[PDB]
């Protein structure tokens, strides 16, 4: 639930800002975190935190380059 | 009320820094987080954490502008 | 426990780095979270997590100033 | 959890060529381990906090990655 929600919020906003490269980067990080979360080698909190942090800087980059 | 508490801390500090646009960004994220919690696709703790992460970046930007 | 531990680690580092303003900001955030947790308006996970978010940003600012 | 966070972060930071991020991460990991043995923090919270700091270390490692 939470990881998907963070990812969806970030992806919707990155698409609105028109940043294809940030969208692809975000998808890569999300997929990686979904695999690490699959194996139980990462808590849900850690996955959500890390995805939110890079999605935050990617969103900052989107607001500038626009 | 964790999400509300994080939101209040961030909004108070952004208002202190005189950054109205960051205040509007923060509220937009806060409204989105509530709709999501409302739909049950995210937990209160995760929503609060993610809002705090984005708010931390907003506080950095708001300070640079001051 | 966890909130105190995060706070103490960050405060020790901020003092080592000589950043009085970041130390005071961190203390303000910690006191706010202690009050909010007393009042039951924030989860323990959110308080510790958010203090870690802000403390990492404060440490970045401290190493940049130093 | 704490060991896993530390090992993942150390692998990535070593790949990126940041000896200084590796040293900072090791310091944090060791501190978290003293706090755990002294029982003033739980393993889950310690792992989460180490992951947060490691994410910042990784962002900076990638910042030297290019320019």
């Amino acid at each position: 639930g939470g990881l998907d929600t963070v990812y969806e919020i970030a992806a919707k906003r990155l698409a609105e800002l028109g940043d294809e490269e940030s969208l692809a980067e975000l998808e890569e990080y999300y997929k990686t975190f979904k695999k690490k979360l699959k194996e139980g080698t990462i808590s849900e909190t850690t996955a959500a935190n890390s995805l939110a942090i890079m999605a935050t800087r990617l969103l900052e980059r989107a607001r500038e380059k626009a």
